[PDB]
């Protein structure tokens, strides 16, 4: 099935993110993301696979992050992932069976049954590891969607686009973040 | 755990990994976690009070306290035993009904002030010793949320955190 | 801990140790400093059991001079890279012997203070040409209670435990 | 090899960072270094050995601290690194032999490739990990370059101004950031 995924739709929180929430006295204050998932979001990309965004929480870094990467389908502040995972597939011009997600906690559970393949990061609960097809080994805001990103790219035949200098500069013209 | 009806969070190396993120002013951010903030609504969901105690007050843990719809705290306050009973008070339930969740010396007091009383991971030894339960999450990692799937659990509502099913109803 | 036990004068070093050794920039330099909160603590216990805290950074900001207003430290060097001196005349300050002062480091820069100090402590993630250098080697990284875990080593060795150790033990000096 | 060494090109993100990026609603806004890499830095420096920066990203926060380490030499906002490489060896009058390079991820391979030696941070991939000469203890931001500049110097049996007090005491009055 990871070779025939043409969209991933990935959570923020505990996934993008390794699960904190860096307040100041407006709330969000900042939000960290990893560099090696931004260069794996833009590897997908690069291979006809698009990338959604699902998160509860809305903010204007979330959405500037979102816009630095050039993701156009997302759903901020909603709390019904199941709805919004066939809302993003249907706008995505995708089935379910050719998408892939990534979450790390309970809300996520109506998103993995959603979608035909699902990954949780490697501090994700156990009632949420056992819900997916794999557990990746990286903790989440630590390089998980990039460790699923490589996955699928491999399965798909484009692992040069990440594991060789000539099949990256290849692609190094769409691989800002 | 099947009784408890309120819980009192220590906010620092508890809802947080202990850092104080300073700026030339004082605290400038204070870094929470989306699980824990998860599990504290399902506590509340599951009509199990939640109240924050914190002796230092900030506008950011007002921000933070604000967003997740905690009801009861005391901000601004190094003696917890105290607080904990004004707390307790105020959420209308005896001692035995009230779990603690704390990091450190100064939670000693409130442990003994609690029915029940949990440590993160990464709480000193004798902090360890002193309390009921220690978790195996270090503070700002997702320890309360270890807390809180264990209460309600424990009170036969793992299903709303549990199973997909299970957590589409709320 | 014969040492331990006479020691009225504590010296740390800031980044590495009382921090995870980050320095958070902006466009303007450092914009914020992340300290422990055990081990603001484990300052305060100090200083009650009447055991003098000073500060040795050779970076000097607003924003650690605020995380040092906060404590309540009165003694401290900030701005000077030669360590050595600084911890001399930190305890001229202070009042004490270097027999009597104990110093916590992480990284090079400290091993002229480990050897001004009469007793010293390297935080765990120190590398291994300093714990190598220093008397006694903490099993915490720094940023993470290294502070703390040193503080309440003298304490313990000093009869004090019980300030920290046990409920009642503590609410005497909150 | 690593005697003949004198000059260092260090990638940014992931190597002197640990990969995160702190956003807030404009970009990155903090940038968080490791203070004992950037007394490696000065170590170098002191020690003949030159230090240069290389990021595919350009800002005013990476500006600041390449300027408070005292690093003249740069190249920011190249997505294409082995030109990139290079160029600095050109700027520091010294050959590709005598240059090493450390890295973190798959935008580095060409940079590996230039360059006479590489180190990969230990948090990076299998496949850049692969690629390098040496594979570093330390995970990226947290001291992997010190851990490098610390064994260039050895190899050099300059290892005297990091490893006793009289050694670091000659050469203080250089190792300010
Ligand atoms: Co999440
Ligand atoms: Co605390
Ligand atoms: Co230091
Ligand atoms: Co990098
Ligand atoms: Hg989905
Ligand atoms: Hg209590
Ligand atoms: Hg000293
Ligand atoms: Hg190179």
């Amino acid at each position: 099935k990871l070779e025939n995924i043409k969209f991933v739709i990935t959570d923020v929180d505990g996934v993008l993110t390794d699960g904190q929430l860096h307040y100041d006295a407006n709330g969000e204050a900042i939000k960290s993301f990893h560099v090696r998932d931004g260069l794996g979001i833009k590897m997908l990309m690069d291979a006809d696979i698009q990338v959604a965004v699902l998160s509860g929480r809305d903010s204007p870094i979330l959405r500037r992050r979102i816009a630095d990467l050039g993701i156009k389908l997302f759903f901020l502040g909603k709390l019904e992932k199941e709805t919004a995972c066939f809302d993003l597939m249907k706008q995505a011009g995708v089935t379910a069976e050719q998408t892939a997600y990534i979450g790390d906690d309970s809300v996520d559970l109506p998103a993995f049954a959603a979608c035909g393949t699902s990954f949780a990061v490697a501090d994700a609960p156990i009632y949420v590891k056992n819900a997916v097809d794999h557990v990746l080994s990286t903790h989440g805001g630590k390089g998980a969607f990039r460790e699923m990103s490589d996955m699928i790219l491999q399965a798909q035949g484009k692992s040069s686009v990440f594991d060789t200098a000539q099949g990256f500069l290849k692609s190094v013209k769409s691989m800002g973040q």
